[PDB]
């Protein structure tokens, strides 16, 4: 808590090779989990969750993507990781990319929920999104067990959103 | 808590004489009160009722007259928690003599030389500037001062006795 998000620069991203700006406040954020085998310790690690997020650029690529094909990235310890960062249609969401945003938690949580530190780090990326007009003061925060991890999904069910 | 900082154009603000950008993050917040006569322009108001949009306008016009380039701070805060944006991110004001290079100055909406500001307003305070840093906008240690004859003494008691503002 505190910090800063992490730059396109600070994890070395590639440029896009197609960038399309969105209409307007997204009123929509759509989380996605990367899964249980993101893999290919490092839950954390020292700094191993960011070159995670390079090589799923890369993955992304080699799918037909323009780019990573989230808006941001948040690990386990609560660092945020700019994806396509605000303002740009993502490719995370099929059909619906367009006012939306598309967050993906790092890692798998189909059977442990979400680490308190990273349910912050989400409710602080959405708080200050939305002071910053780049989200709808009303946004929903939508998923799915599919999407999300029945884990992930199963808690915000119970808390009625992030927990606490 | 999800609602937006108020825009220049909400509070029908006049472009700025001249905009000076900032090279590099503030690393430091300085905090001004309007004051206990702050209510003086026309004549609650300070509460709830968006009288407030009509003060940072009347508080611009009073900064061109002075001779500044614009409204003197960054952004201000009301006593209900509600954000006004002044010159904004990435630009020197002309609130604390000798040091705005380097800085957000943010003015508080009201009189805090007696009674401690409300709730509500502390947490807008909060959420900028952990929203700024977010943003790369302040840097990471960047540090909240103040004196009472800055923001009151009530503001400067709380705090003082916190290191920043209290949890």
């Amino acid at each position: 808590l505190a910090d800063s998000i992490v730059p396109r620069q600070q994890w070395a991203a590639i440029e896009p090779r197609r960038q399309i700006k969105m209409n307007g406040r997204a009123d929509e954020i759509f989380l996605w989990q990367t899964g249980p085998d993101t893999c290919s310790g490092c839950l954390q690690d020292s700094s191993c969750t960011e070159q995670i997020v390079k090589a799923l650029q890369d993955a992304d690529f080699k799918e037909g993507n323009d780019d990573i094909k989230y808006n941001f990235l948040i690990d386990q310890d609560g660092v945020i990781y700019e994806g396509r960062g605000w303002g740009v249609v993502g490719q995370h969401t099929k059909g619906r990319d367009s006012h939306s945003i598309g967050v993906a938690v790092i890692g798998d949580f189909g059977k442990k929920e979400p680490s308190q530190a990273l349910q912050d780090a989400l409710s602080k990326l959405i708080i200050c999104g939305q002071a910053a007009e780049e989200l709808s003061s009303g946004a929903r925060l939508r998923t799915t067990p599919a999407m999300s991890g029945q884990a992930f999904y199963d808690m915000l069910d119970r808390c009625d959103g992030l927990c606490l």
